[PDB]
């Protein structure tokens, strides 16, 4: 997976993040539109906030994930014993 023409592991972590996006900033709308007064749906309200709670927390484990690829990659000088 090495950050060049392969863009293997580069392709698999950045898609994760853009799911993250669209699940999201998805229920995000969903609670703001709700509160307007179209849908204003309490069951359904509720079901957006989980939505949130969930899909956030996933992405701050990918993200972490990330920031592990570029160490290991990296490994800068000699490996510490």
């Amino acid at each position: 997976g090495i950050p060049a023409t392969n863009l293997s592991r580069v392709a698999g972590l950045e898609k994760q993040l853009a799911i993250e996006l669209k699940v999201k900033q998805g229920a995000e709308n969903m609670i703001q539109t709700y509160s307007n007064g179209s849908t204003k749906d309490r069951k359904l309200l509720l079901t957006a906030q989980q939505m949130l709670q969930d899909s956030k927390t996933k992405i701050d484990i990918i993200r972490m994930q990330l920031r592990r690829a570029l160490q290991a990659d990296q490994l800068e000088n000699q490996a510490a014993p």
